[PDB]
């Protein structure tokens, strides 16, 4: 394989948080130098959106006209929820830089365009990523995620149906283990449709699935083996989260 993988250690959350955030806005301005636009795929949790606030600090750098926000999962539930990872990334970043909407593809909430129509749904952002693979190769520049301890990453949880799907790009999960059940979330293959995949990723109780996944293991038992980028996958990471490395 020519797919490196790039582990980069910061001290603790903090120096991870802004280091993750500066990485991002470098990445968007090469996509941007390099083929006029950048897409990226964003993620919930206390890193992802942490990382954002950084991303902010620095926005005049980047021409917002042209990057394309889409997001990796997302909790099916009412628009306003705390619990929604777009309003999250919305009051962290998105609405405070000049991007027209066009451009930001928020998954569907449970009283939103289908109703509480879960499978309709995930069917709907299915559709919206088939366009962009076909008018880019690869999908996405960036996918960012978060991981659990678990091995979790997007809502793609060890031995499901969602981490098992091989065909499908994005599809509903109405039983997750973490709370709200109802999630949207993209599969492995549209994660593996991106340049390269950034897994952010903080604290003692992640060592064992980061070591897992860092060495190869089998994406159904720990699902962000599986999250790879066309051209390499970057590691994130504080120092006790690398700690079984």
């Amino acid at each position: 394989a020519m797919s490196d993988t790039v582990i980069e250690r910061h001290a603790d959350t903090a120096a991870l948080v802004a280091a993750a955030g500066d990485r991002l806005v470098d990445a968007i301005s090469s996509a941007i130098g390099e083929r006029g636009q950048a897409t990226i795929v964003l993620t919930g949790g206390g890193t992802g959106i942490g990382l954002l606030k950084r991303v902010r600090e620095r926005s005049g750098e980047i021409d917002w006209s042209k990057v394309h926000i889409y997001w990796g999962d997302e909790r099916f539930v009412p628009q306003d929820d705390d619990e929604r990872n777009d309003k999250q990334a919305r009051e962290a970043l998105l609405d405070h830089i000049g991007i027209p909407p066009v451009n930001v593809h928020a998954m569907a909430a449970s009283d939103g365009e289908f109703g509480d129509d879960l499978e309709a749904a995930a069917a709907g952002y299915a559709q919206l990523l088939s366009a962009d693979f076909d008018s880019s190769v690869p999908g996405f520049d960036v996918h960012l995620l978060g991981m659990g301890g678990e091995g979790h990453v997007n809502s793609l949880f060890p031995d499901t149906d969602a981490v098992r799907e091989t065909e499908r790009l994005v599809v509903g999960v109405s039983d997750s283990p973490k709370p709200p059940p109802r999630r949207i979330t993209l599969t492995l293959p549209a994660v593996q449709n991106s340049r390269e995949v950034w897994l952010v990723v903080s604290g003692e109780a992640k060592a064992d699935a980061v070591a897992a996944a860092v060495g190869g293991a089998d994406p159904v038992d720990i699902p962000a083996a599986g999250a790879v980028g066309r051209e390499r996958t970057v590691w994130l990471v504080d120092e006790a989260a690398a700690a079984k490395l």
